[PDB]
């Protein structure tokens, strides 16, 4: 039975998962996409290196291929990442004068929402914002703009697209007594007070053995920051225990105001971690233990 359903029986949004036309027209993602999942994300078309590759000039090939077979599947679609330090072209690396980048920017998150708008459920507008102790990491727009830009993302963003639910992602928020994931809950409260449309924070739980139990903590903790939606992304797990799993999804069920869970692929030939065999499918496109766990810990 389909993860997606089951989750949705709960009172939950969706249960996602980041595809791309490569996967969709091989293996069997398609057909497990369409029974099992609700929601899709580009794994990478979306990020600024695929669409942008040069000032001004953008590629939309890829993105509008997901976007069309998502709408066709009727599926939800999230999108992302618009503002982080990875997949960053070398022409924006080098911008050293602030007004420029703020453009640049700018130009970048409205030239991706608008052609999008209406039909993105949920949008990653900034990721990986933090350095491991909390303080805001020093990328480009950090040192050329300073941390204004964080909020200039979100305000041009929200214009933008006004339907969309804007996030800040990161990794490494999966212990409650780990210093990033206080700052992140301290900046976004900040940041909201003073009016910054920040309407999700998204954990990217890229898990090691054992630490979906911390998640249980973590999760109320990002959702004290006071946002409308908090959700799990990029999730794959090292092992692919039912035990962490299932404690993943039970930190989504008991925190009210998390919308879902993406996974990271479908099957673990396609992880970038292969050899943690770390996905709900395996090899042959079955399903693995941690699957059929998540479906008798959903089911009612
Ligand atoms: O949850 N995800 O797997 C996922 C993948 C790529 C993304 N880019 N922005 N947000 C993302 C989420």
């Amino acid at each position: 039975q389909s993860i997606d359903q089951l989750i949705k029986a709960r009172g939950k949004v969706y249960f996602g998962v980041a595809t791309d036309q490569n996967r969709l027209t091989t293996g069997k993602n398609a057909a497990i996409i369409k029974a099992d999942f609700g929601m899709v994300w580009p794994e990478n078309s979306m990020m600024w290196d695929a669409t942008e590759p040069s000032q001004g000039n953008f590629n939309f090939a890829g993105a509008d291929y997901l976007v069309n077979w998502a709408q066709q599947n009727g599926k939800l679609i999230g999108a992302g990442c618009l503002v982080w330090h990875n997949f960053l072209p070398s022409w924006v690396s080098s911008i050293t004068d602030k007004n420029t980048l703020i453009n640049v920017m700018k130009n970048h998150i409205t030239t991706l929402m608008t052609r999008y708008k209406g039909k993105i459920r949920t949008w990653d507008v900034v990721g990986e914002a933090f350095n491991e102790d909390g303080s805001l990491r020093q990328n480009v727009f950090l040192n050329v703009i300073g941390e204004d830009y964080i909020p200039i993302a979100f305000q041009t963003a929200r214009a933008a697209d006004p339907n969309a639910k804007l996030y800040i992602m990161d990794y490494n928020l999966d212990s409650a007594s780990y210093p990033k994931t206080q700052a992140i809950v301290n900046r976004v409260k900040q940041w909201r007070a003073a009016g910054v449309p920040i309407d999700g924070i998204g954990s990217q739980m890229h898990l090691s053995a054992g630490q979906g139990a911390g998640v249980l903590q973590a999760l109320p903790l990002l959702a004290s920051a006071g946002t409308p939606e908090v959700s799990i992304l990029m999730l794959d797990v090292a092992g692919a225990s039912p035990t962490d799993y299932v404690n993943v999804v039970n930190a989504c069920l008991n925190v009210q105001s998390c919308v879902g869970i993406t996974v990271m692929g479908v099957a673990d030939p396609d992880s970038a971690f292969a050899s943690s065999t770390p996905l709900l499918f395996d090899g042959n496109f079955n399903p693995k233990p941690a699957y059929n766990a998540i479906v008798q810990d959903l089911q009612q």
